[PDB]
């Protein structure tokens, strides 16, 4: 079966409503968790699809996908998402699968920050198994090329024009030394630290993140706004100011044809954010349960009946 916009209608009409309410609230004690809860819903998709694998924990039979790399120590927001899904229970029992959950906390967490609003398309049903391995494998890593994160992109079913825009999602959050920190003294060997990050941003980080200091210490990904969602993440790139490699590698690898998709966004925050809006859409349509598919969780914690 398609996914489609009005899949609540009828019996939750609210939802919308319920999970913006319930992240803005979050957002009161937490600046962090609007960055956070979208990127559960990118570590969702890119594994089984966007199924709330991510969101079940250890038992006998079920290997989390939080202990996977990209996840351990690193995904949060889990919490609120029990949260969003008790208000959504209160109001509406046994409507709204977990999975669902993630696509509308995405586009909530971004229109509350300053970003695009976008049409949330539903009907996705919850897993009865996560994908640990899967999640090692398929994710994409700070220090890949870009090819290999391009290729793995492709995996999933989006394009370059997509890897650019979702990006773009980096410019909010925060990321740990341990992610950029090769960066920063000897860059993959080489005696140096790595020529494409601006000397400014190099001494800052170098003096945040020690080499015999801690790997867990966080800073923000956009140094800019870190809190808002807006083009910034681009401008910076083009100054030599993004953190992860991943993110300068879209501006600095020569002959790419990422550099012209990064300016285009970077001059025009309107493109970005239409750009953004589609390929969460895209992103959002990966691989989803539907029909008998799944079930509908209750918590999102644990399969039904456990
Ligand atoms: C293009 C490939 C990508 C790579 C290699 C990558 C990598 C990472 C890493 C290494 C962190 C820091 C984790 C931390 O240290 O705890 C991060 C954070 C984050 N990513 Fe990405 N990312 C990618 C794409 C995306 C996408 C597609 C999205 C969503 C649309 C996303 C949303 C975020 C956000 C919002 C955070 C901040 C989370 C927080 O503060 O809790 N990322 N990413
Ligand atoms: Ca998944
Ligand atoms: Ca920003
Ligand atoms: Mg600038």
């Amino acid at each position: 079966m398609q996914l489609n916009a009005t899949f609540y209608s009828g019996t939750c009409p609210n939802a919308s409503a319920i999970v913006r309410s319930t992240i803005q609230q979050a957002l009161q004690s937490d600046t962090r968790i609007g960055a956070s809860l979208i990127r559960l819903h990118f570590h969702d998709c890119f594994v089984n699809g966007c199924d709330a694998s991510i969101l079940l924990d250890d038992t006998g039979s079920i290997q989390s996908e939080k202990n996977a790399g990209p996840n351990v120590n690193s995904a949060r927001g889990f919490n609120v998402v029990d949260n969003i899904k008790t208000a959504l229970e209160n109001a509406c029992p046994g409507v709204v699968s977990c999975s669902d959950v993630l696509a509308l906390a995405s586009e909530a967490s971004v229109s509350l920050a300053g970003g695009p609003s976008w049409t949330v398309l539903l009907g996705r049903r919850d897993s009865l198994t996560a994908n640990l391995a899967g999640a090692n494998s398929s994710i994409p890593s700070p220090i890949e090329s870009l090819s290999n994160i391009t290729f793995k992109f492709s995996a999933v079913g989006l394009n370059t024009n997509d890897l650019v825009a979702l990006s773009g999602a980096h410019t909010f959050g925060r990321a740990r030394c341990g992610v950029f920190n090769n960066r920063l003294f000897n860059f993959s060997g080489t005696g140096n630290p790595d020529p494409t990050l601006n000397s400014t941003l190099l001494s800052t980080l170098q003096q945040l993140c020690p080499q015999n200091g801690s790997a867990s210490t966080i800073t923000n990904l956009d140094l800019s706004t870190p809190d808002a969602f807006d083009n910034n993440y681009f401008a910076n790139l083009q100054s030599n100011d993004g953190l992860l490699q991943s993110d300068q590698e879209l501006f600095s690898t020569t002959g790419s044809s990422t550099i012209a998709i990064v300016t285009s966004f970077a001059s025009n925050q309107t493109l970005f954010f239409q750009a953004f809006a589609q390929s969460m859409i895209n992103m959002g349509n990966i691989s989803p349960l539907t029909g008998s598919n799944g079930e509908i969780r209750l918590d999102c914690k644990k399969v039904n009946g456990s």
